[PDB]
């Protein structure tokens, strides 16, 4: 169930729009003043061929997967637009992880890492929960929102883009670009189907890039077709540090094990997360 908000309902304010489908725009909920993102369906037709008109399926997947989604570890839709058709969802005021992270000279301090690590742990978890299970298949740190970076404010990370997002009660299957994000099982073929461990191994590559404020794989170079099988033949790993805490690099490297029945159920992630 989706809500209906006419124009008059929300107050545009600026557009800040990398939209993949469209445009982004700021604005604000007339009746709460509540701060809001507002993501555009623009269908470009001297843009795109009839094949990349295809767009319409992403902006589609994202609106039914986020309708059951309630989490404050996960994005919120507020509600749903037309003309053209828009989605209405929370704004997330200090950017995304990734940007974040390339800030070198203001490296986050550990307590910090942690509430983000929890925070997104627990939104994974929330939809390893759903029955159906939600597979992201798109979780990087780009992807990542930051609602404060405060270690003693309620959130610090939201789950966010869920786009090419699947949830499926039988097998899902497809083969994934972003190979440096990507489990192996989703980088070597189409032809062979995955599950919501998939997310779980990605989640692995995002502890990876906040503990190290580095790019997973950045550490490696390689053409495409040798770093694919580096990865699924060879179990190549970005280098967890000598110092990281025992209790981390064991998450870490469970979390991106290359047999998928290996990569822990996400109440154990939670828990040993907890006690770091
Ligand atoms: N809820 C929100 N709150 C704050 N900013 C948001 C937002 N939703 C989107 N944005 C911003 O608007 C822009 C649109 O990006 P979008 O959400 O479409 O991801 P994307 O598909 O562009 C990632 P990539 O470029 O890697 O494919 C981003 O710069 C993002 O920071």
């Amino acid at each position: 169930r989706l809500p209906t908000l006419a124009d008059n309902e929300i107050e545009y304010e600026k557009q800040i729009g990398k939209g993949g489908f469209g445009l982004v725009h700021k604005g604000r909920l007339v009746k709460d003043k509540s701060v809001v993102a507002i993501k555009s369906l623009i269908l470009g037709d001297s843009e795109g061929e009839t094949e990349m008109i295809e767009k319409f399926q992403e902006f589609q997947r994202e609106v039914f997967i986020m309708s059951n989604l309630n989490h404050p570890n996960i994005v919120k839709l507020y509600g749903l637009m037309h003309n053209p058709p828009r989605m209405v969802m929370e704004f997330v005021p200090c950017g995304d992880l990734y940007h974040r992270l390339l800030d070198k000279a203001h490296p986050i301090k550990w307590s910090v890492k942690l509430r983000l690590m929890l925070d997104i742990a627990l939104g994974i978890e929330y939809m390893q929960n759903q029955n159906p299970p939600i597979v992201h298949r798109d979780l990087r740190s780009p992807n990542i929102f930051l609602q404060s970076l405060d270690e003693n404010a309620p959130v610090c990370a939201k789950v966010a883009d869920f786009g090419t997002s699947q949830q499926s009660v039988h097998s899902v299957s497809g083969l994934l670009g972003n190979f440096q994000w990507m489990a192996p099982e989703t980088i070597g073929a189409e032809e062979e189907s995955y599950t919501e461990k998939a997310d779980t191994y990605s989640f692995a590559m995002i502890l990876y890039t906040i503990l190290t404020g580095e790019g997973p794989f950045d550490e490696y170079s390689y053409g495409k077709i040798k770093f694919i099988n580096m990865i699924r033949e060879e179990g190549l790993r970005p280098t967890i540090p000598e110092d990281c805490p025992p209790r981390l690099r064991n998450v870490i490297e469970l979390c991106w094990s290359g047999d998928p029945k290996k990569r822990p159920h996400f109440s154990y992630i939670v828990k040993e997360l907890s006690e770091l």
